[PDB]
């Protein structure tokens, strides 16, 4: 495998998006995992609609809305609905809206998905490097997190146990010290254009391959 990958570099990753006061990070997730896909099968980036996601699976995919949600799930919405809407047609309003998806305006379909087995930093580093970009949950529960500004990302606090989604786009190492690279969804004043580098191969640290999936178009 490569030492390092950065899809960013392949065209594969939109703009960080700012999620505001709604808890839609699952969907922000699910969204960039299934827009690199979309570049890598089409040639085509355009960054596809987390509010579709928000308004449209919602309880039977178990999920809430800006309540939160599962990245798993808003891929069988997709599945299921055989389409989602681009972000320009079906805008991002950081809200609990009606569902108004219109195939008129699909610019990326899932097919299927695919779940990584629990804790294998090893197995995510490969779906990485020969897949692309997958989508996450990291316990993203603790000051640090939401303060993190630059270099790689450690915190003794942190759990396995997940509840912030975010996409696994990339991984290195600065100077040694291995990384995940990870885009998140709360701006790009977030961390490092909205990206944080988290701890790679610390013993899952944060649970950052506890429930690693990635769609395929
Ligand atoms: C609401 C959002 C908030 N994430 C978050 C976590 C820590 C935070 O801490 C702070 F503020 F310090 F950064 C801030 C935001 N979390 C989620 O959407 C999380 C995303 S999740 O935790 O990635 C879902 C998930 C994926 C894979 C395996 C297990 C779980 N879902 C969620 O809370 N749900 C699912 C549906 O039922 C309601 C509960
Ligand atoms: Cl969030
Ligand atoms: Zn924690
Ligand atoms: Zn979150
Ligand atoms: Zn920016």
């Amino acid at each position: 495998l490569p030492d390092s990958v950065d899809w960013r570099e392949k065209g594969c990753v939109t703009e960080v998006k700012y999620q505001g006061s709604c808890g839609a990070c699952w969907a922000f997730s699910a969204v960039g995992a299934l827009e690199a896909q979309l570049k890598l099968k089409t040639g085509k980036l355009v960054s596809l609609s987390a509010q579709n996601l928000v308004d449209c699976s919602t309880e039977k995919y178990g999920n809430k809305g800006c309540n939160g949600g599962f990245m798993t799930t808003a891929f069988q919405y997709i599945i299921d609905n055989k389409g989602i809407d681009s972000d320009a047609s079906y805008p991002y309003k950081a809200m609990d809206q009606k569902c108004q998806y219109d195939s008129k305006y699909r610019a990326a379909t899932c097919s299927k998905y695919t779940e990584l087995p629990y804790g294998r930093e090893d197995v995510l580093k490969e779906a990485v490097a020969n897949k692309g970009p997958v989508s996450v949950g990291v316990d993203a529960r603790h000051p640090s997190f939401f303060l993190y500004r630059s270099g790689v990302y450690y915190e003794p606090s942190c759990t396995q146990n997940v509840n912030h989604g975010v996409l696994v786009v990339g991984y290195g190492d600065l100077n040694g010290k291995e990384y995940w690279l990870v885009k998140n969804s709360w701006g790009h004043n977030f961390g490092e254009e909205g990206y944080i580098r988290m701890a790679r191969n610390k013993g899952n640290h944060c649970g950052i391959a506890s429930f690693p999936s990635y769609p395929e178009i």
